[PDB]
């Protein structure tokens, strides 16, 4: 070190933050079906350090430590695991789990300060008996139907716009079955 | 084409059906934590045929078709997906799901007609409100604590002994996130 059909040119550009708004498409929650591990505990045990070292050695300005701090802020979350199936997202803290059958509310295209772009896929929990986040957004470098390989998820109870504003913290999830070594390889290979 | 710590000599022999009973150890249900796809639909759509072809070309007697029929009988199941977490096994048929918090009831060492050996890990559902199988058994070429890569599961409502007798049908589950191509590779690489 690819996980289904290779990417087309539009898809590859899209993954690199280059795309036309007209090529963005709606997605179903099932693109994120599966069980997923938070990568934060891997950061916190030093097991992602090889990733930060490769990134440092390839950037002229940033040190290993600056890069590691960037991902520390980015990955931080107490949601250790996320399960998605049958329209339901389940959030695991410790031995506490919450869940909701989320309603899709479309997407939002963002342009970052760098000029690169990304798409958030928006969902809302309207179950009054749920203790899960009212608003969630998926971001995973994909702009049209395709099974996700890993994702960044924004979670909150205030508004969708509050989450659209969040640029520094993006809890990150890889397939649960991967070993720490396999997560590291994935991070170095895409 | 390995998914955590490489196997030791005892482990490798054990995976090949060679081991001393004294080296068998209890395991927790969490060794099978995750979500898992049935490989039967891959068989049924021709997507495992490359596996059967390699196996045929390496066996002096059996044809591609004889091998494929063996796995057809072996893999057959209507349980398309299995999810395991927090001591609960959840079985998915179509849009119907059942589940139970299973009680561990030890293991059973079997010796096959070939003289090779295997270990079944036994669980029982005692939840009167559950519609899940009363008895289940995991078999996955592992005889001591270790996260499973794939497993064979026996399921029934009669007795544990009935399942111990079953040698021809062994519904088989790989990590849900793998593409069909990745399942095929795994089957050709272990
Ligand atoms: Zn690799
Ligand atoms: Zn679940
Ligand atoms: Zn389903
Ligand atoms: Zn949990
Ligand atoms: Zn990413
Ligand atoms: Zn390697
Ligand atoms: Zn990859
Ligand atoms: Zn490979
Ligand atoms: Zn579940
Ligand atoms: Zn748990
Ligand atoms: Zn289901
Ligand atoms: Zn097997
Ligand atoms: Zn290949
Ligand atoms: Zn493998």
């Amino acid at each position: 070190h690819s996980h289904g059909k290779p990417l087309t040119e539009v898809e590859q550009k899209a993954a690199n933050g280059v795309f036309d708004d007209a090529n963005v498409q709606n997605r179903k929650l099932s693109d994120w079906d599966g069980v997923w591990q938070s990568v934060y505990p891997l950061l916190q045990s030093g097991k992602l350090d090889p990733v930060f070292q490769k990134k440092a050695d390839a950037d002229k300005t940033k040190t290993f430590a600056e890069i590691k701090d960037y991902y520390h802020k980015g990955y931080a979350t107490d949601i250790e695991m996320i399960g998605i199936e049958d329209g339901i997202v389940e959030f695991h803290r410790n031995n506490e789990t919450t869940s909701c059958k989320y309603d899709y509310d479309g997407y939002k295209i963002l342009t970052y300060k760098s000029g690169k772009k990304g798409v958030r896929y928006l969902f809302e929990c309207k179950d009054p008996e749920s203790k899960a986040p009212k608003y969630i957004q998926f971001s995973d470098h994909i702009i049209a139907p395709r099974k996700s390989s890993h994702f960044h998820i924004f979670m909150g109870n205030d508004s969708q716009q509050s989450l659209l504003n969040e640029m520094e913290n993006w809890p990150t999830y890889y397939p649960y079955q991967l070993s720490s070594e396999e997560v590291v390889e994935e991070m170095m290979s895409h």
